């Protein structure tokens, strides 16, 4: 679990939105695992606008932040889950590193702020939702 608050918004992994996210949505992307909500308290978060290909996530199953070297947004096969079909999923970073699915959520930062989300993982690898293109966030 876990999500960004920036200004007036919230930002989850798609497949963990809750019925309030939905009840304020602003933007959703299934192809990005993605979700948008609005808030009525000012966030406490900064998005970075990098092109960082380093950075450290936070990893639940293990109460510990990891650095990792990640690749960049790309499209990427992910096999089917209980939510979704074997699909591309897209803006999507991996690198190595632990995950659980419970870790979704997690946040990845570079020294300019959040890049992204915990998204995937597999044995050994961790893939990140990236949310560093979305220039709204900011305004
Ligand atoms: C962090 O997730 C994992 C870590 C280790 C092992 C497996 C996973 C789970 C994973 O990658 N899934 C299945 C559940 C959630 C939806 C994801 C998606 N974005 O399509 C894909
Ligand atoms: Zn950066």
């Amino acid at each position: 679990s876990g999500a960004i608050y920036v200004g007036n918004y919230r930002v989850v992994n798609r497949h963990l939105a809750t019925h309030n996210d939905w009840a304020n949505l602003v933007w959703e992307d299934s192809s990005r695992d993605l979700l948008v909500s609005s808030t009525t308290a000012q966030g406490c978060d900064t998005i970075a606008r990098c092109d960082c290909q380093t950075g450290v996530y936070y990893c639940s199953s293990r109460r510990k932040h990891y650095p990792v070297s990640f690749s960049k947004p790309s499209l990427i096969f992910v096999e089917a889950s209980e939510y979704y079909p074997a699909r591309y999923q897209s803006h999507l970073m991996l690198a190595v590193g632990h995950s659980e699915p419970g870790d979704c959520g997690g946040i990845l930062r570079c020294q300019h702020g959040v890049v992204g989300i915990v998204s995937t993982g597999g044995n050994g690898l961790v893939g990140f939702a990236d949310v560093r293109d979305l220039l709204w966030l900011d305004e």
